[PDB]
């Protein structure tokens, strides 16, 4: 039920381990893109959306928010609530907020946009993304702010076209 | 994955749960073998041992065999184990028939269970809350029930393998 | 333990925890008499607390125990620790001992703001408050002779009563 | 600290725990002055301890020491936890410094029935019998200057003599 | 508890926060002992390496001197660990100055780290984490702040133990 | 579907099959089926003082690929792929005949903090003793079973071994 409900891969799990894994979209393995450098965690789990472009050739990505960690590897359908979007040195750098369906957990049914969100988890998110590669050589952020599911939603949609037109 | 070494006495369980773990419900799609999230437990309860499926089985209701085994450490979702069945848990829920293999793993991978070979040698406390988990942990979900018949032995899980075997491979 | 009551009883209570959410199955409990920490017994369902759980250092209820609270945390707190946290309700039971009342309750706004807007257990995500009910009503299934019949949940004033009853009996005893 | 040795010594004996069982290799140890938890020292070999570990207060072995023993349990403990447990074997050692014997004990029944059954160290799953051996064999291989000699197990009643031995010997030094 | 075996060469530190925990801020309370809950982290940060403070000694701002202690895995809330300071980072906060001092545990406890004798011997990765962490750990804090001021070396470190513990006998 | 390495031997892909600091459990990557299979439980009560996995597409002279013990700064997780360069190489033999295992780090762009870590004898000696210890013993339980050491050799024997079996899989 694209882009309303969409699968999303977990590449690190919430309140996870300082080691930023990526699936090879190539061959579908999970490999260490780097260790982090700061004492940070993701306060989300985080992972991408399959078959999406996106501008840059890499696909969306995802926060998944969710009552314990997952694990990666594992596929979770979820929904946009808002997108936080960014820049840094390579360009613009957009990522999606999501909440499981209600299939899966009816707990979040009354999430709908970014400013339900608990705004402590928000603050956070905002906070580690601004921060997390801050010892990274040559590397800086940028945050523009946080917009709405329908943007997220504009999002999706324009990447996942990308992604066809490509194939 | 082959279904076991040798079918029925000794079989694969692909683990999906691994015991002692975080609440969510963890299923492989059979379809593309990707390790989805079905669901977040709604009650404050673990699998008290690791919950799998045993490979290329068709049981009554459409899905593989589920197998319950018993390590002494927890495994990790998607990893393959050899064992074999000492006894299997009958239930009834709302869907019908809902039958749980017991297995320990096969004396090659540890001597420490050679001396289990009936759900009666399990210990008590660990049979007991194995049917309580099962009849409680979706109480919480609208529309499901659980009532647990009771465990049958060794004999009776290995029938219920072969049966789950010749049906998938027909169907 | 020299713990105090709270700093400003009954609205703000300290809180020493026994047990973390999410933790093992091993029931443990201080000893009153010394302050050690002790394994009572092995939970013999395969259940975890859905808060960390703990008591009112100073009180004394009905049944010669201390007021026991459910505290909710983003994550866990460890066994031992101490907490400022004020009630927002209490759930009622019954059990073959007698009466069990269960005070749920948060952290403080001092010690987080995230939880200021939480006034009764009524402003408690569902989900938590029945999972909370079903944990007490099932975790001792398994235990011989025991049982439990869930009452119901009540608010913050009568949470509150109970404590600064408790609070009462205790001080007279001293 | 004010614990006691035990309600029923040497039948049933309160054991403060120092090390839970497939811990991180930090090797507790509670000052017996002041009951205060300190770090003794970093293990140096890639091992954990098979069962939880700590010691009977108000006991005292031969070399002034209080007398260790392993709890096993189905899940593992904190360190500064209390757990009564009554013994079903010690394993006899001695180190670089005199005797290091452990008393290897199970939960009374009170704490958990799952225990009944295990009366001596022999009913003890052998795999975990030997794995206990081979830790306190080798956790010290290397620690420079330090050693462990296994000289065999013994049954309950022996623990239970150490056990009775010890508190005597607590005893004395206030008598 | 003294204030250690051979102050200020070597100090006891009791541990408040473990390296790699759950953001839980906890502190002792330097009155009773007991370990309270300060508040919770609102920042998805953790302590890069074990915190807590020397008993019996008096800082400039009332409590005891603060230590951060490098171990290669977690200790927790609670224990008690000799250790010798390579070295101290200065920073000042709303209350004033903040000084923490950085210590790796004593010989007799590993060996592995007497080679450490000065915070330019420590990783450079964990100098940077360990100042990135105290200068955002109170972002979203509000009426809470930090400017970090920079490393000093083992003397340094070694005359703000003395002058602390210095208060605390007069006093 | 994992190629060997990015420039081979210098820089050579490792598959995890056991993360460092993890549950007794000796986890194996069925070469055949690509799946994570339980070769059975550990009987002494050691863990893994790094990750361990192996190289695909390689082929030692026992007919198992590569294997690899890779530092890292945190555990990794079974099944992750990690780019590694080697240090050294522990030499051993046993029952079955000779037993090498190749000791990497992470390349620099994974992480800069083992940039200076040429040789084995840059490791910090404690590391390379405890692991040198752990394969000497931790099989001391296992019936039929015996190690003998032989030593640490070189970067370059260790890439040498590397050259050697990617020929020995192409051949
Ligand atoms: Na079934
Ligand atoms: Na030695
Ligand atoms: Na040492
Ligand atoms: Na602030």
């Amino acid at each position: 039920d694209v882009p309303n409900e969409v699968n999303v891969i977990i590449e690190i799990p919430m309140h996870g381990e300082p080691v930023k894994y990526e699936v090879d979209k190539k061959t579908g393995a999970l490999f260490v893109d780097r260790f982090m450098t700061t004492a940070m965690f993701y306060p989300t789990n985080y992972g991408y959306i399959p078959n999406t472009l996106s501008e840059d050739g890499d696909p969306v990505d995802v926060l998944v928010i969710t009552p314990v960690p997952l694990i990666s590897g594992a596929v979770i359908s979820c929904r946009a609530v808002g997108m936080l979007k960014m820049t840094d040195e390579s360009g613009v750098d957009a990522k999606i907020l999501a909440v499981p369906t209600t299939k899966l957990s009816k707990m979040y049914q009354s999430m709908q946009t970014y400013q339900d969100i608990p705004q402590h988890l928000l603050l956070s998110i905002e906070h580690f993304f601004k921060h997390y590669k801050d010892l990274e050589e040559g590397k800086w952020v940028k945050v523009e702010g946080w917009v709405g599911p329908d943007a997220a939603r504009e999002e999706i949609t324009s990447s996942i076209n990308r992604y066809n037109h490509t194939k």
